[PDB]
């Protein structure tokens, strides 16, 4: 059983010397790096061409359909007369109704389909209100339901005006929305040699009225539906390394798997012999572990991968998020290798044996950070805008722990000093201490943490 | 009495096993951590909203009333000429007018009510210039008074033109304001089932000369007055919580107390036994003197918050920086639990020991800190936007120190070159010096420090 | 033999009081060093200004030939009508023909001269569109010969209108492109004393529709041929500077190459009187190996810099390529003397002594690195603007390690947010783990690989 | 003799306690301190007040004169047709006779005074350019005196048009300006209780044609001459506090000369005493240096403080830096006092043994660094905003080593990845090696001097 056990535990040049066999897993390995970064670069070169084009098409559209647009304006973009809503509204429709002729894109109408469009409807101006509403701020009364209707009017394409009867009830308007739909051909498709799929665009513009703040927001957003072109005519590989990819990725689980339950039985057998816990999990190979999350995460978003480019899937985020994931274990995985010369496994084990203490020191930091974060979000949300939302704080702090945005986050609160001294006294001792604590300290406390853990690796 | 000086410095485990007393305090404090961290994010939820109310209307009046503004043009927008700013005058007072027919929000006119708003009035119009003034600069010559009068013309709100004969005194005007409330109702409570409250927007406008520069910069201003609708119809937890937060706190001082006042019983005695200062003070327990301290902010702060959410006080300020220091102060206390376990202990016990030598070097780099930021202030203030003011010059140096805003703050000075190269070659001899002093020997000297620490710690 | 090796390894010093001879090296380094930099300083001065010429050039064209142009806008500037477009054609054209009478620089025509302008055509208008194109979105049909045709009309420069009948296939338009040539002289050269040359500016105007998104973006581009003028007349110490620099160099290389030689010669005599591959390589001077190379590097760039100066050659980026690279070689080189002092040698042997590990830790680092690169570039490549190509994704998380643009890159995903709830959840884990493992342990153990080096140096 | 000399080293409190003398001199320097500063703060309270009425007045002149001026475009604020260039022109001298009537400020016209004005004028336009100016770009040809000839238009100002007969010499031109001064009364001194100063503004507007480019860029600039107004009638503490300075500041310079002339007679006995340089140099005390030159810098800051004050002197700079740099001196000083205390010693030590091996370090980087700078300045400088200049390039790569503007730098060559290949990837080699080579080893080292320095004081 030693022999067994001493065995187990050799190094794969220790256990090829012993025994000569074939070191199928390593070079497996190296193909498999190899081949998921391959399928990872294609599959992201693949995946921009089609954001481009939704990013232009949606930004044509903005230009298109939205009165007075300029680039840079989006979050800032809003209505503040009647006046200016309804010439907004009007000429939305109206450009909608005027695209044939004046796009340099080429589009085409999509009528019914179900709500909010009625049948051979292409266009739906909706307006949703409160379903009672009665403002008397001069009384300092009002009497609200505030069920909400909507009111619908519905517009036809053209054959290649009763919208400018739209009647809006002000003060109870929760918002207006215009919907309708447009379809196209992406031809861009032919630089990459693919065949040119069928775009179908959802597109709604919204005014905001929710805050009832006498300003109403403007917006412009799109949904993408892709399908294959029904009659494609254009005057294989990449299923084929998909297929290679999964192949690959099984043969690696199965020989993970195998390692994993021999040591398993191994370890029942030791423990057998001396007629704890930590004892037993001795016998784990944590990079086979790592190997086998890498390979199921790598074959379901290879399946995914395969059912998007078929146009029978739309999750692509979690695709990406799978095979980039597979992606960074795999490439993690390389340090194994490295772990097996002296002169890197000092730095690896520098670090391993680092990692306990950085961890207790953060949970005794992680208590004064959230404190921090709580104080500043409630004290300065009103104020700065840089801390209107908890994580937009935790971004802040972070960011100034690191000496980033220091300067900008200082200067925002020095138009606060005339109006608010109190705030203003405030926000420069929050600042100032926070900064000084972990900069100053926090940081310096890892450097030595390290530096100790690397001094007695040495020694 | 040696038993139970023993038995005092316990902790809390030993306490336990010592006398099996019930852990009310440990308890009663984790508790507190939940209930004041639940009412903090209550409180800042429902803040968030009326600062952006606020926020809107306040943009929406910006828009409303002055000619030609645009988003951004804040700190810019001025007048030049007097043609700018009579029209500048009237569109403001002829929007005041127009409001009810082209705003997209619901408001209500104010009349009276004191000044500068006579019986009946809405707007108030009032320039303010020097009783004697003449200014003859082809003569060098002038002889003011610089007693100001003030001249108002009253608009009163239109029934659902005076003011154009204003005559401005430009050689000797030393500003002109426009005043004029509005009252609404803040329909978005809605979103959060909240009933709505009625809010009285004041709303001044200034045209300010007092720099006499030839460029009159223009400014709006909001305060907004919120009180109960008087008759709200819409088709108790956060007061009953408030009450529990109270309570929580009300008994962890009493205990608290009641700890502190054994601890003197204590000390007294065995001062007395013996028949210095810090070793009476060795005694006093530092993290109930801050359980204290929070349990006093806390109550405090909570009393404020429910008078505010009745409409009886409008201290937000006072109130969110009481609950948000508590806050801060009881997360900070979780440390105290961490160092009752050794890994833990070892780093905070660095950190404690490390302090005093940081502190004493503090004590020395801030002198020559001080000396820069005087030079500083003095020498680039004239060309240097970011050292216009002392904390301005403090804030960009410490940015500096640790990395921030360096390559602009060179680059400001790079427009000096050829104007004065003497000015532009000391903010060079500055600048190099000041971050290379700092960065390179400071922070290297506070590293130390706590490496020191931190090895004196470990043996 | 042993004296003779012994003299080999001595210092300069002490070769020089072991046998008196001439240190003709060493000044000839000083000599090269300064001759070096002034070179370099004067070929930057007089490129700079031509850089200054054809950039203000092209600023100039954009404004006089792109509709509606304002600086800044080049990277945004784009049509989105039909008309929009046709309109921004014309006006480039109009101006074209309109440049003598309303330009302020003084231009003359180019004809002719090949492709793509015929014979006495100054300006070419070439629309490229697909040889057969049907698009029919409405029925998902397409039928497309991707063989690009190109149209040209030809505009012959007026004698001091065909093109308005421009008829564009916009559903199968590739792109539409304006090429002309201008001739002008530049006269800021007297400021230099300089004699002016006469430059030949290509300008193309692309309309891009390569995307076919309905946005056509628009620029701008010169490319500049410049000559000796023909007949130029204006009311030596360069090239002989460059020969002296090219001679000196020569006396290096030859000084330098000699002594390599005499050291390969040692090093065989040495292995023979022994009757491994670093023993052989200790009798190699890297310094030499610098200097052969620099002295290499420095002849090439001033050949062609004297190439280049009489307007036989045109690349520009080689020659500043090799000259600067050579004078960052001789510069660096200045360590070999501070290495003689042992105070100076201490610090450069620690570094020297450091770099090994330092390099393996490398070796560790780059794995976990390029799979962040990877993750980071498939998943947030589709949201994040820093994150569109690979590149740009290392630039970004090799800014964030070194404390740069951190919160901006948090706060481009807080659009996302409700958008995908997973993206930004997985943004933040990627995020925050990636600047926390990078910061706080892989730069403290660089720190602490240095100190260790220090340490073993200073003992 | 020995007495004395241990006398002559003893500290304050050994001093006193051995002989009991006033410690005058400690005393008059906590004096010297505050009156300096205070001096120091109201001199910027005072000069910033100017500074910001020189720097409104400008503005309100650029928005008056500037057609089509808006704030933000200094930089690229130019003309680029012939109609614009004369409009421009015409309308600056049109505002300038119509200032009465338009402007908000008050402003007086002046008359004759020399050139360029003539007797009775008020405004002068002079167009620059060559004596002779042949120019054909369509031969390649050019004949050019470069003698610049002026021609200049004299307007009167109007009594409460010639000059629009203007012909400019487009393909000759070297430049346009416009010359005038506006007297006017610095009313806002009133706000300090100051009494109002007579300022006279010379404007110059410039056109300037220098590169030829086809670009003329248009600038205005002014120069403020402040006088005593002749009658000046509004319906002393300074100077006497100025006099107290120098008092002081004279005092102090008395006692620390005395106390180096002690020190330079013991020294010469001690010499004597025994029948080198540094043990000489050891009866130095560096501190009584450091308090004579800020003696001697506030005594002569104060004088020029003094004359600027009753407008007989215009250096403000000089007195600015002169007065700041003794403030950073005597504030430096205060170091002294605690190297008098043993756990302060302990740091200011550590630093002091610490500089001499930082300072060799630095000679071995310093040569690195200059190599990068030539390097970036030859290679990028065309290319690249940040590296036109080599002191912009020096600001740039110090900015990069302390972690700032990383990402902007890489970013501004990203557009060059497709134009030019070689110089993206020479940027990327630049870059990547100079930030990692800087940050990863020369900080490193830097904090590893420090850390020695100190390990070696506490041991
Ligand atoms: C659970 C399912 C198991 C499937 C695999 C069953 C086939 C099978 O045993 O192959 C032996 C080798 C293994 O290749 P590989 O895994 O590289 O080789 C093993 C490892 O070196 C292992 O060390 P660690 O990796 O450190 O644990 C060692 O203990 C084993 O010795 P031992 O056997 O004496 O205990 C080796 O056999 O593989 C091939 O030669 C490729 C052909 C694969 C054919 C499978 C086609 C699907
Ligand atoms: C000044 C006013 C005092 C008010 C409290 C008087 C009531 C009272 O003694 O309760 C005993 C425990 C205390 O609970 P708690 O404070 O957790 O318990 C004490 C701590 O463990 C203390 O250690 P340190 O915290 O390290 O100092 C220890 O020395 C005391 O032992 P000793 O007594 O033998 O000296 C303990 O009694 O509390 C309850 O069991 C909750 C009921 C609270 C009822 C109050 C309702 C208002
Ligand atoms: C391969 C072609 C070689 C060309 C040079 C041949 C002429 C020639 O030997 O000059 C001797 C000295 C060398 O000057 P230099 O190189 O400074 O001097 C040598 C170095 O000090 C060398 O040390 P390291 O540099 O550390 O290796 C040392 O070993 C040699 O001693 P040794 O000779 O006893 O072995 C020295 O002669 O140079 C002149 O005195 C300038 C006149 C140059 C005339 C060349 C005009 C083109
Ligand atoms: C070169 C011109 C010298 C002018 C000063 C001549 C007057 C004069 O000796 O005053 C003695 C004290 C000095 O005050 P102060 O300088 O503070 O006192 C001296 C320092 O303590 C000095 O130590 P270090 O500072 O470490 O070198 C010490 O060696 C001297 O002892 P010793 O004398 O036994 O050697 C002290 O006399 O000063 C006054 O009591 C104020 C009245 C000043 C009156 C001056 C009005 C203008
Ligand atoms: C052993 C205790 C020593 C305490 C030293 C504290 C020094 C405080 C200086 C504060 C400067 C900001
Ligand atoms: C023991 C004293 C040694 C002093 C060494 C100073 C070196 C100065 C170099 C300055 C480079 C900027």
């Amino acid at each position: 059983l030693r022999r067994r056990l001493k065995y187990f535990f050799m190094s794969p040049c220790d256990k090829f010397r012993a025994k000569g066999r074939k070191p199928c897993k390593l070079m497996l390995q190296v193909v498999k790096i190899l081949v998921v970064t391959v399928q990872l670069i294609l599959f992201g070169l693949s995946n921009q061409l089609a954001v481009t084009f939704r990013e232009e098409n949606t930004i044509a559209f903005r230009h298109l359909f939205l009165l007075g647009y300029s680039d840079g304006a989006d979050d800032t973009f809003a209505a503040y007369t009647r006046e200016q809503l309804y010439q907004a509204i009007f000429h939305a429709v109206d450009q909608y109704l005027a695209l044939p002729d004046v796009s340099l894109g080429r589009y085409a109408y999509v009528r019914g389909g179900g709500d909010p469009w009625t049948n051979g409807s292409g266009l739906a101006l909706c307006q949703r209100y409160y379903h009672r509403g009665h403002v008397d701020p001069a009384n300092d009364t009002f009497d609200i339901d505030p069920m909400v209707v909507t009111d619908c009017i519905q517009v036809d394409p053209p054959e290649r005006s009763s919208y400018k009867n739209l009647t809006l009830k002000f003060h109870k308007l929760v918002n207006v929305t215009i919907h309708f739909r447009l379809k196209t051909i992406n031809l861009q498709s032919l630089i990459n040699n693919e065949i040119p799929d069928c775009y179908t665009f959802s597109v709604l513009i919204t005014f905001d009225n929710k805050a009832h703040s006498g300003r109403i927001p403007i917006s412009l957003e799109t949904q993408a539906h892709i399908q294959e072109c029904k009659h494609p005519s254009v005057f294989s590989f990449r299923l084929l390394f998909d297929v290679v990819v999964i192949l690959t990725c099984s043969l690696s689980f199965l020989l993970c798997a195998r390692s994993l339950l021999r040591g398993f039985l191994l370890q029942n057998e030791f423990v057998g012999f001396m007629w704890s816990l930590w004892e037993r999990l001795e016998f784990v190979n944590g990079w086979y572990i790592l190997l086998v999350t890498s390979d199921v995460l790598t074959i379901s978003g290879t399946i995914m991968k395969i059912g998007i480019e078929a146009k029978n899937l739309a999750s692509y985020d979690v695709c990406s998020i799978l095979l980039g994931t597979s992606t960074l274990l795999v490439w993690v995985g390389v340090i194994r290798y490295l772990t097996f010369f002296h002169n890197y496994n000092i730095l690896i084990a520098t670090l391993r044996v680092a990692l306990p203490s950085v961890m207790r020191f953060c949970c005794c930091v992680a208590v004064i950070y959230l404190g921090y974060c709580f104080c500043g979000w409630i004290v300065l949300g009103p104020y700065h805008v840089k801390f209107r939302s908890l994580s937009m704080v935790s971004e802040c702090l972070f960011s100034l722990i690191n000496g980033d945005d220091m300067f900008v986050t200082f200067a925002a609160m020095q138009a606060q000093q005339g109006r608010s001294s109190l705030v203003w006294l405030f926000s420069q001792l929050y600042l100032y201490s926070f900064i000084s604590l972990f900069i100053y300290m926090v940081l310096s406390l890892f450097i030595a943490l390290i530096t100790g853990a690397y001094d007695t690796i040495k020694h």
